């Protein structure tokens, strides 16, 4: 060839996470469209793979985990979440079914029904996304000859990750992927340090909970135990992970009016290098111009690579000077829902942002981690927005530039109608965007089970 | 005259806070120098003030509180702390000679008997801390012709506030000195906003603590009433107050190794103009060169009057769509426990910063408040610590330029020596130092009773 293929950003397709879906048959059809994390969010995100590749189509390797699996009780399970929640986890799904044909909620009656839920399809689908997080893992670490092995992966997978705690789910989230995919690069790859770049709309409160639990903190989920000093601490251990997060403060998990002291503080959080913790939280601002939205990057959010640089600079130090191997990743937790076309608080980004951002990322992944970067899907619910956003991401993962007409209302609009489960063909723009539409439905062929049908 | 009255700066004396002295007779006189917080800090504090006032013979003006007065019941002490920490505090101060003549720790056992202490004395002390607070409040607001109207005050106070809590004493604070004058002001001058700038090298966490009261959020020592929400909330009432610190964030309350998951979230809260809560909490770095400390002050710590300066933007434009009167006031926690000076983890300030760090807090008041600002002393324990750094701090107070030497280890050296209880004297530095301690020590009469005899 020319371009080689260790020079490809490999994405990962999951077809068990297709499983996973909203169970309560017995609700209105209305109340039902209300729930936002489904199956269709994985045809979306195939649509903003199928233009980055046809945009780029010797850029990008497309990888399935097929009916690759990994254990609920799986090291980079267990060591994430302790072997309470995974057991309390597949016990509420192989019940679920028999309470769910009665009329019963599913979940525990001290649980949100209406932000979590479950059936006993939800454990296969999760077996099949811990599969396709180790794919990711793989695709970028595997392999005798480190010249022939790909720097850059995007797993497209769901459910999110980034709100379920240490030991309590929460969010429309069961399993903290991010955490997951750190534990099992620790465990496979010997990576010591790992920063997650987070731009969900959202506080990733789990992630941050769980680097918590990392620092050495008591979790407040488990029972005090003669393993915490006087201050609820205790050693810290590998792998060191670094939380960076850009959000509405304003929105879940505190939307203004409905928030706690708790959850404010978890998600106003910044500190570095002290008492073995790393977290860095930044607030989303209003803009209207294209001007003032690059002010807000340059001044504001893009910080994050400069704190997320510190905490690399200090690892290779602290390594160095103990005798250790230093070896970093850096993950992205990319969400869309703070996209300009997610679905109706005014701060928002443009879809541009998801490639500068990831250009970002690159220059810090380069400098720091000879390159590595696993992206894993976090929110984002239209599927404008999450079309719009895997495709400007993945044209950063790249590191190619944006062109602002690819994220223009007609160009998202007419790639968005092939996400209708019963779409039919009918002019530039709409040639191409029916070329997207015929790989994107065609990329993972259990769509047909699961939606076409 | 010539420099009008109004055009000078107030510094309040409070000879009523020399009564709060440390009563445990019965410790070695090793443990007993232990105790930072004493009475001699205020014979420290004069040595500055004189130190000021001797470069500077036009431009202070000293006025003590004498014999006034404010009540542990008054409304800003009752709507500050409540009612029951008050009274618990009148009934600890009652029974403490009783039990301290037995040989009794006279505080409660759940307390750390090593960082706070009281006695009978203590209640006469703090009434006539509060009248101080008074004083400096009303000669900054007081009088019927604005223009003959000083601008600028410095309360020389102790015990002090920053580290009590709403309902909770610690770190030697038996009062929130800050929330107090606070209260007062808005009760008695109608100010409506307050920016709190605390270069303390401890958190305030017992200012922040109260200002999550003041957004409306249930204290912790409250017990759970209807009068809040499911989430905790109820309705934010004025004053706004807007707290910005920088601090060791690996100092007490958080010392590396003896520190808690609450008091190092709350240490490193960063949130603006959300959920009613204006707080912005910045660590101090390591530096060794004068242009590494100017650089972190640039680039890092300038930050604060950054945020405090979009606080008082945003609340003006509150009023003014609501049809409100703002009026704002700029108050310092004027600690001085990070000088390089301070009795000896290496990030500190250079003298210098105090003159720096005022000067930024004129600009700051003169764009929104009238100039109005108030100084209220905070922590701050060797000699050194105390001249120098309110030496430095009442220059800047007064837009003055500091000159390095003025803040060298000898002149320091030679002012402090100043502050021994029999202090006789014995060229230039010595000649100088000498009329500097010369009206220190004369500045309370009170000093004689309480130290030099
Ligand atoms: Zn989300
Ligand atoms: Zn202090």
């Amino acid at each position: 060839a020319q371009i080689p293929e260790s020079a490809k950003a490999v994405v990962v397709l999951s077809p068990y996470s297709l499983q996973h879906v909203f169970p309560r048959e017995w609700v209105t059809k209305s109340y039902r469209k209300t729930i936002v994390e489904r199956p269709e969010r994985l045809l979306a995100s195939s649509m903003g793979i199928s233009a980055a590749i046809t945009m780029y189509p010797s850029l990008f390797t497309l990888k399935s985990s097929h009916q690759r699996k990994g254990s609920l009780m799986a090291p980079h399970v267990l060591k994430v979440h302790g072997s309470s929640w995974p057991a309390e986890l597949i016990e509420l799904c192989q019940m679920a079914d028999a309470k769910l044909l009665k009329g019963e909620i599913e979940v525990p009656d001290t649980w949100n029904s209406g932000d979590i839920y479950l059936s006993s399809k939800t454990i296969k689908a999760l077996q099949g996304t811990i599969g396709a997080i180790e794919t990711g893992v793989d695709s970028i670490f595997k392999g005798p000859s480190a010249e022939h092995i790909s720097n850059r992966a995007f797993v497209a997978i769901r459910p999110p990750g980034h709100h379920c705690h240490y030991g309590t789910p929460s969010g429309f989230c069961l399993l903290n992927n991010a955490h997951v995919a750190i534990e099992y690069a620790y465990d496979t790859y010997n990576v010591t340090h790992v920063v997650v770049l987070d731009f969900d709309l959202h506080h990733g409160d789990g992630t941050q909970d769980i680097c918590w639990k990392r620092a050495g903190f008591k979790p407040e989920e488990e029972p005090e135990d003669s393993s915490y000093d006087d201050f609820g601490k205790k050693f810290a251990e590998f792998p060191k992970v670094g939380y960076f997060s850009m959000h509405d403060i304003n929105s879940f998990p505190t939307e203004s009016g409905f928030a706690t002291k708790e959850n404010i503080k978890n998600a106003s959080t910044c500190i570095m290098n002290s008492h073995d913790l790393n977290i860095w939280n930044i607030h989303l601002s209003k803009w209207t111009t294209e001007e003032e939205f690059n002010v807000l990057y340059r001044t504001k959010y893009r910080t994050l690579f400069a704190k997320a640089d510190e905490f690399f600079r200090s690892a290779k130090l602290e390594m160095n000077q103990q005798g250790r191997p230093f070896k970093g990743l850096v993950v992205i937790s990319a969400g869309f829902d703070a996209s300009e076309f997610e679905q109706t608080h005014s701060v928002n980004v443009p879809t541009s942002f998801y490639t500068t951002f990831t250009k970002d990322a690159l220059k810090l992944a380069q400098m720091h981690c000879h390159g590595k970067v696993l992206s894993l899907m976090e929110g984002g619910y239209s599927d404008k927005a999450i079309c719009s956003g895997v495709f400007a991401h993945l044209i950063g993962l790249q590191n190619q530039d944006w062109v602002k007409e690819w994220g223009s209302e007609q160009v998202v609009k007419e790639i968005v109608r092939g996400c209708k489960p019963a779409w039919k063909p009918y002019d530039v723009i709409r040639i191409w965007a029916e070329e997207v539409i015929r790989l994107g439905r065609a990329m993972i062929p259990e769509f047909d089970d699961i939606i076409f049908k």
